[PDB]
RNA sequence: CUUAAAGAGUCAACCCUUUGCUUAUCUUCCCUAUUUAAAUGUUAGCAGCCGCAUAGGCUG
């Protein structure tokens, strides 16, 4: 008993998204696919800040980035490929004295519902936050393993019942549970309208800096590997006063509503991984949690 | 009323010169920095035109 938590234990990321690539396409013409182009307007003001009073006079000039839709194009075409990766019991910096429990306490993980509630929020458009708003159709084609799903109407906040997602979801659980990998080529056609401004994924600029800046590949328009994976794991409605699916987190935090709501009451990843190394009884929905941060990864150690 | 009581140490100056610390050196092998992640905080305070207004209203 009392197998205490190696100090150097992580796990590695199992969902791999890549940056989503953005295009400008038709409804009716999606073969044609252009580069939205991040816009940059320069705006003239002077500068204001709490160390220097004696620079407000004269200087900052910024130029502050955009990104809209072209004029002749409706639809916005969002491109990314999400690898699921097998054997997450598998720690790459922890060992195995633990880890080893822990792929002995989480082999009776449902990765079925696992895999389902990751396809479908790659597929309803979790991964498209401020600009699935206001858009009069949505559409979101998985390409995988030679094969082609096609979904429109998936309501996001809800994980309901589709035989589509559910076909992916299949070959994603057997890829979890077991060993080897398999790559969704996913592809968000929204039709938001004629030159409708789209929302780019943002670097973090400083308090001072400029306003705003768009996440560029190559110069095009483009939203972060990491915040796709945000989206991707948010499927965390296992908490207790859980209302809507959040971010799986080790803590069960989101950082932009200012409060924790698996930390603090014995429902965070740390108590339920020691609880099951110490090998009391699991419910499913917290070893499935416990499973879906493992597929997430990161250092555990104290 | 304290070995109480009391007291001017003054002055002057050439340290000189000289010098060979040289000599030769194998630092050297060895090797996992690894795994995460929403930037949020309305993130913008505009473009015309109605006017004498840098007063006050309207338009999207």
């Amino acid at each position: 008993t009392k197998l205490k938590a190696p100090a150097v234990l992580a796990y590695s990321r199992k969902i791999n998204p890549t940056n989503a690539l953005m295009f400008a396409v038709n409804w009716s013409d999606r073969d044609n696919t252009t580069a939205v182009m991040v816009g940059t307007k320069t705006v003239a003001g002077t500068q204001s800040v709490r160390g220097n009073p004696n620079d407000a006079d004269k200087g900052n000039i910024q130029t502050v980035n955009f990104a809209n839709l072209p004029h002749n194009k409706n639809t916005l075409l969002v491109k990314y490929n999400v690898k699921f990766v097998g054997d997450v019991f598998k720690a790459e910096l922890g060992g195995g004295e633990y880890s080893n429990t822990l792929q002995t306490a989480l082999e009776n993980t449902d990765f079925g519902t696992l895999a389902y509630r990751y396809v479908y929020n790659i597929a309803a458009g979790r991964t498209l936050w401020r600009n699935r708003v206001g858009a009069e159709s949505i559409e979101t084609v998985i390409t995988v393993n030679d094969q082609t799903f096609t979904f429109s109407d998936l309501l996001v906040n809800e994980f309901d019942e589709d035989v589509d997602v559910a076909e992916i979801a299949d070959m994603v659980a057997g890829v979890l549970s077991g060993e080897g990998f398999v790559t969704l080529k996913v592809e968000h056609y929204m039709l938001l309208g004629e030159g409708s401004e789209v929302f780019p994924s943002q670097e973090f600029v400083e308090n001072s800096k400029l306003s705003k800046q768009l996440f560029d590949l190559n110069g095009q328009a483009a939203m972060h590997d990491q915040k796709i994976g945000n989206a991707i794991r948010t499927i965390d409605t296992w908490y207790e006063d859980a209302t809507t699916p959040i971010a799986v987190e080790p803590y069960g935090s989101v950082v932009r509503n200012g409060v924790a709501y698996r930390a603090g009451n014995k429902t965070d990843l740390f108590t339920l991984m020691d609880g099951a190394v110490n090998g009391k009884s699991l419910t499913e929905e917290d070893q499935m949690f416990v499973t879906a941060n493992l597929i997430r990864g990161g250092v555990f150690g104290g």
